[PDB]
């Protein structure tokens, strides 16, 4: 691609985080037959129901409904859209490590707090080492914004995928081990265990059986013996520089552009990257991101960004 707006978590084959394609469905008879209104402009027209309208172009067709949905963008053929991933096109700097780095994953606090790819990865493992998720009874377990602002938890668990298949799969035993822990047990310490243990509060000595056999002193966690055993600080400003909506440096990439065609400065005023030339004898279609005529690649990679 030239340019990318979507990343969705691909399952089998890539195992990972990868550009996604966009595609849109009428939403009665399910054929590529739809032809928009209006093309999308942001995460909620492409993913709540019905949103978006249109004409099915069929002479069977009554459809006037949108259905949108992605395909991972390394292979032909449905993987789930990471929305709150982002491409950096801004060269915002990462909340935590304070370099320009792409894509990058914006909380949806208040301020849209940006953080890198590689640093929500030791986010999330620092926070699963550490016992640090945060609980909620219409979700379970997740984590807010990393500099601890309200109403920030991330909702669609799937982003989680983005860590892989051993973290992710940690993640996903978190609750239950949360169980044991919260109910006074312990973790089975022997790398690959993990078991989650519920011996009689006062007994020391805790063995990991029905698991492994481990026998540890629950107090130091090594092997079990007689006698006595032998990343959260944000910065500030640093923060403040990674806001998604923050006013930013100019960058190449200009903010007014001219048409491809008539040569006339043009003010983009929304997501979509379909432009339509204002001038009355022009009336181009292009995109602004490609500075060519509209098309079904640049729908499919950047119908929109963010
Ligand atoms: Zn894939
Ligand atoms: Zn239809
Ligand atoms: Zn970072
Ligand atoms: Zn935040
Ligand atoms: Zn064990
Ligand atoms: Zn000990
Ligand atoms: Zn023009
Ligand atoms: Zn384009």
């Amino acid at each position: 691609s030239i340019y990318n707006s979507f990343y969705v978590y691909c399952k089998g084959p890539c195992q990972r985080v990868q550009p996604g394609k966009l595609r849109v469905q009428c939403s009665t008879c399910r054929q590529a037959t739809l032809t928009l209104t209006q093309g999308p402009s942001c995460w909620d027209d492409v993913l709540i129901p019905n949103r978006m309208s249109g004409e099915c172009q069929s002479p069977h067709c009554p459809g006037t409904s949108a259905e949108f949905f992605f395909k991972c963008g390394a292979h032909p053929t449905t993987p789930v859209a990471l929305h709150l991933i982002a491409t950096n096109s801004r060269n915002i700097t990462c909340i935590t490590c304070t370099d320009v780095r792409s894509p990058v994953l914006v909380f949806q606090c208040n301020s849209r707090h940006v953080i890198c790819l590689d640093c929500f990865h030791l986010y999330c493992v620092t926070r699963l080492n550490d016992r640090q998720f945060v609980h909620d009874p219409q979700l379970g377990y997740s984590l807010p914004c990393v500099a601890g602002c309200p109403n920030s938890l991330i909702k669609e668990l799937h982003h989680f995928r983005i860590l892989g298949e051993e973290q992710y799969n940690r993640y996903q035993q978190y609750g239950a081990e949360e169980c044991v822990l919260q109910m006074g047990g312990v973790l089975c310490p022997r790398p690959g265990c993990g078991a989650g243990l519920l011996p009689e509060p006062d007994q020391r000595k805790v063995t990991c059986e029905g698991g492994c056999g481990f026998a540890f002193c629950r107090e130091c966690k090594e092997a079990y013996h007689e006698g006595e055993c032998s990343a959260y600080r944000v910065d500030e400003r640093a923060a403040e520089q990674a806001r998604w909506e923050a006013a930013s440096k100019e960058t190449i990439k200009k903010t007014t552009k001219p048409c491809p065609r008539c040569h006339v400065p043009v003010e983009k005023n929304g997501g979509c990257m379909h432009m339509k030339c204002p001038q009355p004898q022009c009336r181009l279609e292009w995109c602004w991101n490609c500075g060519c005529e509209w098309n079904r690649v640049c729908m499919g990679d950047h119908w929109f960004d963010v």
